């Protein structure tokens, strides 16, 4: 864990529960102290904040670093992507195993963890896909919670004949996944009716991006994700639902919590940055840009609504979702826009967005920034507070960031391989000064400073109080009853 | 058609758009005239009113008359069961053909035909059940419309491995009843998720009908009609949600048809009437005789909200769903609710129950009662105004009703051959005094005066203006853009 | 009444409740048969209609002709403010009085009598403002509804200092409208918010026409509105919600009615058809001309969820509040937007914007058309079956309407005699070929007939079945006594 | 601030971020250690925690102690009435300063300062209740927060031509207390309608208990809310609503907070754990115990949806509004409900309460029940960390919480001076062992160990960050065009 000691002075700090001046003194990785006057060695590396806000490092819980898809990878590898990563503030990753049906869950992880640990820049942690459902199956989920440091899984509604499931393997899996202490994702999208919509606009010859969208109305996400609540408030399971794009699947996820139940909700970047009229573009390239599932929605009012919501707490977190694809992968379906392969840009632009969208038009302030950005994040992942916080004996991933900084997204300057960002010229407030991961400094001056390699897979424990607590009172607290009769 | 000319004299009429004074003369099944001073021939029967109300009879658009389970039926037959219906005001009934899986839709339907051609006192028609779907059976289905007058069809989205459908089947059956006019029917309820509480419901030793339910919360029926509203909306086909008995169920209905679907919602006598809390009666039997599906909610706030959504027009219209089996059926399942046979009555009590609940309670008027207890339901199912409406020209089935009347319900005195009533010892306020039907006097002074077999099956076209004018418009601009590149 | 015959053959006719295919003939400005194969006598005139539609003339609950403003007068008077309604399909007003404060009420309805009696086209009836309040004004009110045909009287909760209300007085203003059986109406939105707001923008030197909207946001009317809705309910009376133009003021509305409030809520043309965004244009007079209190919302989705909201029946009627005034008289205010008048056209249009925008666009059918255009403003304010239904004894006022048609929209084409519509340039789906007014025969061919006073006042008796059957209920159902203890 | 060392070890620590086992140590009356074989001093008194869980100690928001009425006071004085604080887990209270209109504020706070100084066994903090409203309460207002310690401010919308205020002066005090930095509290009933509906009841000879729910019915509660919020929001200034009683005002904070609006809700002890049903209890000084401003809700359904909303966030914080009459004052109105004085018990109760219902419930778990018990209320009120929080540096004020602790309410058993408890015969799970403040154990064994003045004033800071951020960044954005032209 070995590190440099590093000292920033005159920092203002800011955590989701306070914000405070203190001086940082870091070694080793870890935090050792903060506060004023504080005694050190000397020659000490040492940071001047000026009274600029040091926060944690962002964590994006979702992302998809050389993804395979049909004999194709996503363009940002392990290294290049989370290069993107720290570039935005993000200090952490949690990317998804995606195992072929009928392939092994077990085989799938040893292999993405041989990937992320030979070329990850900064700590990471691993969501496992569950695309297919039996006996073994079951037995591998089990294995991966207790020996391997995995708690999360995500199905899938959506993809039918592909990775698609039944309602009872739903009930099945989270009744599993709730016995074990695991969070259940979900993607939350009807297949079977999704199904029917493409071959429709397909026979109605609308083959260009559009016809993604249109193709995938929210009203589908919105019964994927009803359906989803449902059966996990059955069967007493969080949920998690991912990728969350339109208005009304987050009032469900709204409308839910209120009720009780225990449900997140994960908007990511594109939803929060931009709308989805980009598919109507004539510019067929960067239309396809834009293909990514559930879609950007074509209401323009949405992006604000999502970080209105996200401002409220309704929504909880924050990932990207990154999966990018070269403009040639992108290609393969111009003649059909079910075979353009989905995914979009977002990592290093997540916190910007938040920011500006969200904190400089007075939604949320700096502390549920915070939040929404890393330490929400560790608790649901049992994370906390080694990551999401600022305090003693704290890993020490951490940014000085500055709310009077404006930059313009463009491809030209992104780190992602990608020829196009879906944010392009946009105008951001807010973006990081420097960055400190792992203890070191991995951004300063506008130059990145990693190394391949260097990030470590973080264990995940079930049963994080965050999520668990609840369910296990209602466990315990059921006690049915007969009716007892002659 | 033939009846004698009757002629009912000082009446106050009542119809869902207004209500006015004038007297009625009818012959040969149908109304006449309308107004002061009619001219009339002579010897012909006449029956004071004295500023009584005087409406349409009630449509129940909701039986299973004599229904199959088991190789055993129902114990109220089309004989029987009708003679409930006019007892309590209701002068039509719509029942539904349930074909075995894998059973012809016609066959069932003929049969159907037969039973109640042959036994019912009052008018009818039919929806039909479609309890498994492949290339014939849409075959059946366009037959039934074009030459068989049937325009309602029911699917099942629970009872899983017996009629349940998959989300492929729903999408392709509701494109077809859309693009042939037909109403999709619903039973909305997951049977997936049901199948399993009811597992985990049994291995906790929860037997009894308690279980039954606990085995099916509302949050199921909720999700199932929302699923239901979704397709329903992707094909433009409208949907009609049937046995709505939970207040998140009919939230759903109400919140789709502010956003502009075309969904119905068909609240029933038992929901309207009572709640759930007689499953946790120490009485077995009682408890069974509550057991239907969906089921009456615990939450006893519920009859109230579904008055108060029926008033609103957030729900349409009422049936009974009246589906009656005896002491001695119900027992089947003593040692296992799923095996419990499903249903309760209903059909006698249902305008009485509406009366008491929403109108003697300043819930809805006179006239939105007439609405939700006939006038709906006939332009629903495209029999208006023949059906649901007193003026010249429709068919003579009304109804001398009496607002001020109160009546203790028991299975002492009701027409059902089953020995419970879940309304047992309410007291309601509204009756009917007399019926009319067909232009006969069914029951005047608390005697019935049925003939069996008198009902005739009423062909029901498909496409009403009522529910596809909308329908037909979205299509048209349902016309679709693209990008040229 | 006096009217030639007139015969209308091959009418596709629509009321709100039904369509169907019928010859109507007319004589002496009543309906007097309608059906096939009509026996009537040879060379009456006769109009062929080809199937195209026939359905009750409009309906307009909200107009200010010839409205008196600081010694001015609105620009479309009695008389041409009436041309104006009938060519675009609306045979019948209902405007209102507006007594100075401290005016008497009954000289001020005397004389907009007179001024009504002698230049309008078309029947017509009023409301009456009650702009001050005492114990004088209240017996007026009594006198008004007693002999004078009103039954509808509108408060204001703005205009702090000008007309506005207490909540002691709003109280005590509808516990007697409601004893009195009469609608009460409210201009809602907050008057001592807005004289706050308005000095904060003039202050901040935002003297244009964008201040007006930007002082009276909608959270005003929100707010105004859940008041009026409480204290209604408060007092059993019902409750009209006037000039609706916002989404926020129509939730509630609907959330209301959903409860069991008797509330109604009137969308106007503007709101329906147009949207806010032109407070904005650097254009002074065409902003200038789009001042109207509520104002326009900014919000551009506002129009869309007005009309779905008119669906689906959440909003049950439309109105204009027609009040124009010149290029001139706007600019008044060129340095201070509290200064210019308010008010905007729209009588002409309704019918069109409602079908372009709500029935050419799938959301309404053209029964529920009938009904927001005129159906349910005569279930209302007492005047149904005589209007707003084509049937036999009904009064003779219909329309031929062209579902197919397209105009464009201009103030170079408008019967208004101001210079600027605020639909100028829009494409309407939808316009009248042919009117009928009192059995005559005043638009075709793009060529009006009328006569200058034809139109009759309708007196309008309180206690409509509609509104106050309901009502009536709820206070015989009360029974409140004291704990014995 | 001196006492003695203490060490509580083998506790599970309790916070509203999360949960762990250490060892605490104390000193001074400050937090000094957390963790694992801590290294202390030789024979420090120890707790032996076994596992048992430790909190910060409650933080109740809202009371009256010994607050004067009608020269009479209220019966539990800021010694008893903070030894029924420690009693149930209570460290802290925020009591309500109450000029009489037209006094002055900064007299009664000293007047306040020294009745608390001299007798609370806790620390404490005030509230300022603004009772009228001029230039020079402007200018106390402002003293009060720079040289007073006083952050929060409370105004009354009822209690007309007593306290109630305009909504010109609710404008103008909101843009004050906003631009101070301050917390605008209110209570929210509209007192112009409860006039009159307290007299209508009167007139109606209800005089006992029953009147005072049915002259406030929740509609009015709501609306005052609704108007409170808007004005909030147009003034950018913060909103906090106490005593939050009913179902519906508790929806509207709901509604606002999901806008993005700054507003808080206060529920209260009695809303939490009991309904408004004993209003009717035949035993008229058990009905008289339950009456308080805004009334318990008689639907019953109430306590259960407060709870699920205090669990859910849509209401941040609980208090308790204790305060108490003797049987005796509370005679006063036993021929007016009017002269009841309004208020009731619940300091003791809260904590229990909260966790009976809202944690053994399963609705929110251990640390919401911090965060709802002290962590928002610091935080909003600018006293966080130093209270409700168990970390280093901290104010040792915590509690030893046992969750399978199991007791029943009694009047017998309270602190309370009062003769009744509504929550009398109640069965509540969870209630506190040991408690510390200041460092000192003042319960244990059922035992209490106060100490008369040792309760120190607690200065709060105004613009809270909690607060106030959102906000700044609001007035900060306010950068407004002209059009120019
Ligand atoms: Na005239």
């Amino acid at each position: 864990i070995t590190s440099d000691r590093l000292l920033i002075k005159g920092g203002r700090i800011v955590n989701d529960d306070q914000s405070f001046y203190a001086d940082i003194y870091m070694e080793d990785g870890l935090i050792k102290q903060i506060g004023d006057n504080l005694i050190v060695p000397g020659g000490v590396k040492t940071i001047e904040a000026n009274g600029k806000m040091v926060i944690p490092g962002g964590i994006d819980v979702h992302t998809h670093y050389q993804m395979p898809y049909k004999g194709m990878t996503t363009v940002d590898d392990f290294f290049q992507g989370t290069k993107a990563a720290l570039a935005g503030g993000t200090t952490m990753i949690i990317d998804h195993v995606v195992p072929e049906p009928e392939s092994s869950l077990t085989e799938a992880y040893e292999k993405w963890r041989e990937w992320a640990d030979g070329k990850s820049c900064c700590d990471y942690a691993l969501h496992v896909d569950i695309t297919h459902w039996n006996d073994s199956v079951k037995q591998e989920v089990q294995n991966l919670i207790k020996d391997k440091g995995v708690n999360s899984f995500m199905v899938y509604m959506a993809y039918k004949d592909l990775y698609q499931v039944s309602n009872t393997e739903l009930y099945e899996i989270f009744t599993c996944l709730g016995e074990l202490g695991a969070i259940a994702q979900v993607h939350a999208e009807n297949g079977d009716i999704i199904a029917q919509e493409q071959t429709r606009m397909l026979e109605m010859g609308i083959t260009g991006p559009e016809g993604h969208v249109l193709s995938r109305p929210e009203e589908l996400e919105a019964e994927a994700v009803f359906r989803a609540i449902t059966i996990a408030s059955q069967t007493n399971c969080p949920l998690y639902v991912t990728k969350v794009m339109s208005k009304s699947a987050a009032d469900l996820i709204s409308q839910a919590r209120k009720k009780g139940n225990v449900v997140f909700g994960e908007p990511i970047t594109a939803s929060l940055g931009i709308d989805g009229t980009h598919y109507w573009s004539k510019n067929w390239a960067k239309a396809a840009a834009f293909v990514t599932s559930p879609p950007l929605s074509p209401d323009p009012t949405t992006p604000d609504y999502i970080n209105s919501l996200l401002a409220s707490g309704d929504l909880q977190l924050s990932g990207s979702a990154h999966c990018t694809f070269s403009t040639a992968q992108k290609a393969i379906g111009k003649d059909n826009f079910t075979a353009i392969p989905e995914g979009t840009n977002g990592v290093e632009e997540r916190m910007s967005v938040i920011w500006d969208k969200a904190v400089a038009t007075g939604k949320m302030d700096e502390n549920q920034f915070v939040a929404v950005t890393s330490t929400n994040a560790a608790k649901i992942f049992n994370l906390y507070p080694r990551k999401g916080r600022i305090s003693v004996g704290s890993d020490s991933d951490l940014v000085i960031w500055d709310p009077d900084a404006v930059k313009i997204v463009s491809a030209k300057n992104h780190q992602s391989a990608a020829e196009y960002n879906i944010f392009e010229g946009m105008e951001l407030r807010g973006a990081p000064l420097v960055v400190i991961c792992q203890g070191k400094i991995m951004l300063e001056d506008g130059n990145l400073h990693v190394t391949q390699g260097a990030g470590r897979f973080i264990p995940c424990s079930p049963f994080s109080d965050y999520v668990y607590k609840r369910i296990k009172a209602r466990r315990k607290m059921a006690d049915l009853h007969a009716v007892p009769r002659g």
